[PDB]
């Protein structure tokens, strides 16, 4: 139960090179507003092999149950419709997304008491850290 690090109920307090995160992504200019506005709690929990990974914002709700390495249908806080796999690689989760012939990486780690999120895109990286609420 490594696992055990992320579950938990988190909340946004930063968030740096977002906007171009979304971009590269395809979101559009007035999803990029109002999404990059929010400040999601993030709700973390196992049981069992199953992860569930919620997020509660003003903007949307998102929520994922999965299994390691066993790919799975995610519809996204943008609205994109992804085939989604996650892994746990040295204590990091990573999270690939597949669309449309694109793929992007978030990782999830935890570093002192935050958690860390990274979106990569391209070359593109964005930042977002989240504390305990
Ligand atoms: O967990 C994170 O920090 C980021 C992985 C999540 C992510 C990807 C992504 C792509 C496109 C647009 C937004 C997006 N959000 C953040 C986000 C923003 C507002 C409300 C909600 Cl529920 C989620």
């Amino acid at each position: 139960h490594m696992c055990d690090a992320f579950v938990g109920t988190w909340k946004l307090v930063s968030s740096e090179n977002f906007d171009d995160y979304m971009k590269e992504v395809g979101v559009g200019f007035a999803t990029r507003k109002v999404a990059g506005m929010a400040k999601p709690n993030m709700i973390i929990s196992v049981n069992g092999d199953v992860i569930t990974i919620k997020s509660e914002s003003t903007f949307k709700n998102t929520e994922i149950s999965f299994i390691l390495g066993q790919e799975f249908d995610e519809v996204t806080a943008d609205d994109r419709k992804v085939k989604s796999t996650i892994t746990l690689d040295g204590g990091v989760l990573v999270h690939v997304q597949k669309w449309d012939g694109k793929s992007t990486t978030i990782k999830r780690k935890r570093e002192d008491d935050k958690l860390v999120v990274e979106c990569v895109m391209k070359g593109v990286t964005s930042t977002r850290v989240y504390e305990r609420a």
